[PDB]
């Protein structure tokens, strides 16, 4: 597992269509599914919920839940679909996450978290990792955070993705994640929260093992343009037009397979953010919502940049 760079799990954003797009920008970057509740994996349409394209590797499935055997079975299912990693959400503070007794709620029961992670780790051969917050607003202490990490490490976890803000406006404390690395040199820490550029990511990579970017990537996928070269050492550099042409081929195939065109197009609106004709690109796709509209938008862009 190369922990250096990942795109954050984002419900309603990081579905297989957006993940496919990001993969065209960076071959190296690790992708994460939207938070996927264990009960939905167990009782829902598993193929529809979990199937993904081989190009999306490396990819982690993020699960949420509260019961060891349920999460272990959901992890087995995720492993069967080919996921490279099973990530446990320990950071969701939403109203839903509270009623369901998962996400950030669980940190208040380290004993249970421990039993969950042991069960999950024994169930699958791929890595089981965690994504967590700094703590629950009010009683955020570094000692508490470290106590939580130590407990989860006893359960076998090695990779910790830490969204470096307390949950419930509490500030980012990336320094705490830097401190964690100092206290637990043998574990892997990926910091997350408010990182808006690759340059900012490289700043943090000097202190921790990895950086996870969420919102900045959805706002402008080409924030990752230099990642393959500057982070992964690959002699590769994407162009927006090349990515768009690859997305056109993907859309054509997906619509024939029964995918509504907007399911794909809604995630392509920012491909030319800040570029000449960037706003026209967005309007054309938003108004047209079809392969034909994408074709029109492509032609105008190809005339704009050239060859
Ligand atoms: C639209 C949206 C959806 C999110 N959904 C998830 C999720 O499914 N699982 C999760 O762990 N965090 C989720 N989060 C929290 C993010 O993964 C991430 O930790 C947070 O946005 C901070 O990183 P960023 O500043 O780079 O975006 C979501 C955030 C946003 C904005």
């Amino acid at each position: 597992l190369d922990p250096r760079l990942s795109v954050a799990p984002m419900v309603d954003r990081t579905d297989r269509h957006f993940r496919f797009l990001v993969r065209q920008v960076s071959l190296g970057v690790r992708l994460y599914t939207e938070m996927t509740v264990d009960q939905a994996v167990l009782r829902g349409n598993r193929e529809r919920l979990l199937a993904f394209r081989p190009e999306e590797h490396p990819i982690a499935l993020q699960l949420a839940g509260s019961d060891p055997k349920s999460l272990a079975e959901a992890a087995r299912i995720g492993e069967a679909f080919g996921y490279d990693e099973i990530n446990l959400n320990l950071g969701c503070p939403s109203e839903k996450a509270q009623e369901g007794g998962y996400g950030a709620c669980l940190l208040l029961d380290l004993a249970r978290v421990r039993e969950i992670l042991k069960a999950m780790g024994e169930a699958v051969r791929v890595p089981v990792t965690v994504k967590m917050r700094l703590g629950l607003e009010g009683k955020e202490t570094y000692r508490g955070l470290a106590q939580s990490v130590e407990a989860m490490a006893e359960a076998g976890v090695k990779v910790f993705v830490v969204h470096a803000r307390s949950a419930l406006i509490p500030p980012l404390r990336h320094d705490w994640v830097h401190r964690l690395k100092g206290d637990f040199p043998q574990l892997t820490f990926v910091t997350n929260g408010g990182i808006r550029s690759l340059e900012e990511a490289l700043f943090h990579l000097k202190r921790v093992d990895g950086v996870m970017l969420g919102r900045a990537v959805y706002e402008d996928p080409f924030v990752l343009e230099e990642a393959d070269r500057r982070v992964f050492g690959l002699p590769r550099r994407p162009s927006r037009l090349e990515v768009a042409r690859r997305m056109r081929a993907y859309l054509e195939e997906e619509v024939l397979k029964g995918t509504p065109p907007w399911a794909v197009l809604r995630h392509m609106l920012n491909l030319f953010r800040g570029r000449p004709k960037g706003r026209l690109w967005r309007r054309l796709l938003s108004e047209g919502r079809s392969l034909q509209a994408l074709d029109r938008a492509l032609r105008l862009m190809e005339e704009e940049v050239g060859e």
